[PDB]
């Protein structure tokens, strides 16, 4: 029942345009990454947190973490140039075979309820993601000019966490690294493997990712609402 | 220079800070000098409910209620028959109240220059096709855009588009699809704003309230 969580936090936050890691931005007085860490530190089934960071920020994370009452162990692991590389470095720090969750540092509003439903699906079938139905029309665009329209009734917008049996995720990462496949999520690595299957748990539209400046306004309102 | 806007219709009476979302949306087109007419397409049996709304919220810009078919595509078509001469027509979701005139002008500017346009933003999330709560494929993310409204077209061009799409069986999801599908159909894309959100659910209202107070 017990899991480890790998939290990629090693990005620069270029689209957020804060002039520093977006994850140090304060929401209601506490950095984004502190909100995210708190969800896992307060969740009884989380044994360990592996937080993947840019090595230049390590002393800053050391300080930052010492100011807060985290009781669960938090290991700082250096990341890489892309999220996938960062995730793989974090996963190599997990010590025993078990269920592992990978969760973006930039999603601070994940709830214990959804974490619970994912771990259950991963335990049964191996690989589970949070997701929500797409509501907008999606099209592909070449040089600000439409090339085609994707059918939407079956389309879903994927969230984190994504939950996996460690062995299965490590195998997906190792194959992807050897072949040069760079996926945008951990699920797509598993999908690329022969016989790879991923299941969907419906998530909350409040589990937003903080990516652009307008996402900070949505974030403040979600906080105030709860 | 000047456009009509067709708005196809109830969820639109959901409120945002005291007023139905449709009234916030109407205000934007009413405050825009290049908007000559607003055509609001409705179910014929709700004509009184709408008359009442428009009585309570007087607008200076001309607003015409028109009877609407059983689907958005048919409603938009019915709406377009109420446009009286050749010009740019917008088609806009009533539940998108935060459209800015700046974006509206770019949409027109492009659809006069080249015939058809849409507002859109880059997709931020990974998108998967899912069948029975099991992933079937991941859609390649890189050149993906989330489409908003309004969508702006030369009337002849779009009514032409509705004409041929009527002639085949083709039911569309939005209207830009009708342009892209027949002929050598070209739709340019104007990068919109992530604030141009659609309001249906109560989580949506939570965001909308925040956007309003922010600006
Ligand atoms: N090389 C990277 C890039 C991203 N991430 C992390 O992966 C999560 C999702 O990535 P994204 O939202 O793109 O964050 P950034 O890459 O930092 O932002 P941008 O793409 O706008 O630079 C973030 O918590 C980010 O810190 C990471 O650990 N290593
Ligand atoms: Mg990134």
């Amino acid at each position: 029942m017990s899991y480890d969580v790998v939290i990629p936090a090693a990005g620069q936050g270029k689209r957020m345009k804060a002039g520093r890691n977006k994850l140090f931005i304060e929401l209601k007085g506490d950095p984004v990454i502190i909100h995210t860490l708190r969800v896992f530190d307060s969740h009884r089934q989380c044994d360990k947190i592996i937080l993947v960071i840019n090595e230049q920020e390590r002393e800053h994370f050391q300080q930052l973490l010492s100011d807060y009452p985290f009781q669960t162990s938090i290991e700082l692991v250096a990341g890489g140039d892309e999220r996938q590389h960062s995730v793989y470095k974090g996963l190599k720090a997990v010590k025993q075979e078990k269920i592992v969750l990978v969760h973006d540092g930039a999603r601070p509003f994940i709830k214990h309820e959804q974490i619970d439903e994912l771990i259950a699906e991963a335990e049964q079938t191996g690989a589970a993601i949070l997701a929500v139905p797409v509501k907008d029309t999606i099209k592909r665009v070449q040089d600000l000019q439409v090339s085609e329209t994707i059918e939407r009734s079956s389309l879903w917008a994927v969230q984190t966490p994504q939950a996996f049996r460690l062995s299965l995720l490590m195998k997906a990462h190792a194959e992807a690294e050897r072949k040069g496949f760079l996926g945008t999520d951990d699920a797509s690595l598993v999908e690329q493997m022969e016989g790879g299957s991923v299941r969907v748990v419906e998530g909350s539209y409040t589990n937003i990712k903080l990516t652009t400046p307008d996402d900070l306004t949505s974030a403040e309102a979600i906080m105030e609402s709860e």
